[PDB]
């Protein structure tokens, strides 16, 4: 219903966090192998990234969350295929690439590619493409707690100086703003341990559309849902 | 659609956390004053509490979240009216009453009534009636962080002993289990800073029904939604 020219008339969130899910369900739905669904999801990452760069979005976060060895090794090579394919098309769009999570659970060849893509994009000031690999909201909160405790132990930080502001700075999204919008696909209505502190005041849009089928139109429909939320009477 | 005898056939969550919202919208909808809507919400708390005690629920958490002086003072006296009216009917049902949040933002007369109701219900082992007054998820997380930092400063706790388990114990819901189900009313699809750590793996049910209109039937329908979620193929 909502077209591109209707969404550009409306407010564009500055930070959108999408939960990409349903790659496997989409492979079964199409009688394809699972790794094919993960490949298609990798391509949807790019379509969405370009669309969000067009719309004025400033930060865009992506998260994708047992599996046999083959599928795990295929997944841990998708970042390299994604960067060896679309990194020139992203530096051309002034997009900064960053990664949040535990990088130590990636193999070296993948981390080198990731780090190179980050460093070739640090001098940019356009949209931010934020990837969550091996990311746990609870483990982020506990690690911020533990670093704060380290600083208290050394004596460089007094316990009465800790507040919501200082605590946000110790999260993996420190130089970032909280997501104005959260999107979740595959039909699940949960958070599944993603950015718990950050989605406190975030509008949640849920949708049964699987992540490979989430192209330009469904993203626009999600933005129309958001914008209509913004323009609801009755008060609060 | 789902009757009581259909819901009792299915799985009953052990911990349900409801976000009571829309008391004001319900007062306007019925041309009543706002304080009347808060009174009706107070009565719905009891209907729901009895229904959940019937269904086998073990813990039931309730949260209700600027206003003119009159409405604030009326609200801070609703706990006493609620306890002076329904506390015998709750001790008769073996319900334990507890309160989480900042109690120091209540006046003394209210805190004395609350504390008395807690102490007259400590010797019970039935359902738990958990009230969130002046409760902030972010402030709960930061306070747990700060107590942990205090224990590290004194030397009674080493920083390598802190984990998701130990961190849960420092939240206001320490002796409690995470909510299997979260319900939110008034049509809003957000969390609004409620139990961020706890709803990590919690099924969220949203409903436009205002909290005064949330009687027995809508609670059953929410439980049917949950139970149908539990019995969905396609996998994960
Ligand atoms: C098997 C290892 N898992 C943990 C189980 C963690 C590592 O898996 C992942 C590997 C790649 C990605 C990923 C993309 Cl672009 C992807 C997006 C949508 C659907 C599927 C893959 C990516 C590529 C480059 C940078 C950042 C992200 C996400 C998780
Ligand atoms: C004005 C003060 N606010 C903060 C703005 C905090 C204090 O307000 C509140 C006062 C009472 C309650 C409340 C009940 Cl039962 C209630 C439930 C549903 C709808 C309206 C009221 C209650 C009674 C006894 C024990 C526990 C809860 C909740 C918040």
């Amino acid at each position: 219903r909502y077209t591109k020219e209707d969404i550009l008339k409306g407010e564009i969130p500055e930070h959108i966090a999408i939960i990409m899910d349903g790659n496997g369900r989409w492979a079964k739905k199409r009688s394809l192998p699972r790794i094919a669904g993960h490949h298609e999801g990798m391509k949807v990452v790019k379509r969405t990234t370009k669309l969000a760069n067009e719309l004025g979005v400033k930060v865009l976060t992506l998260y994708a969350f047992k599996r046999p060895k083959m599928e795990v090794d295929f997944l841990m090579k998708l970042p390299e295929e994604f960067l060896n394919t679309y990194l020139p098309e992203l530096v051309e769009e002034n997009v900064q690439v960053r990664i949040i999570g535990d990088e130590t659970a990636l193999p070296a060849h993948t981390l080198r590619a990731i780090e190179k893509a980050v460093q070739d994009t640090a001098q940019n000031d356009g949209m931010i493409l934020n990837f969550a690999l091996n990311y746990g909201g609870r483990t982020e909160i506990v690690s911020a707690a533990k670093s704060l405790a380290e600083k208290v132990k050394e004596g460089s930080l007094n316990i009465e100086d800790i507040d919501e502001s200082l605590f946000s700075t110790y999260l993996m999204t420190e130089s970032l703003q909280d997501p104005e919008l959260l999107i979740r696909t595959s039909g699940e209505i949960r958070l599944s341990n993603f950015m718990l502190w950050q989605v406190a005041y975030s509008e949640f849009v849920f949708t049964d559309v699987l992540w490979p089928d989430f192209k330009e139109d469904h993203f626009l429909q999600a933005l129309g849902e958001f914008q209509q939320r913004g323009r609801r009477f009755g008060g609060i």
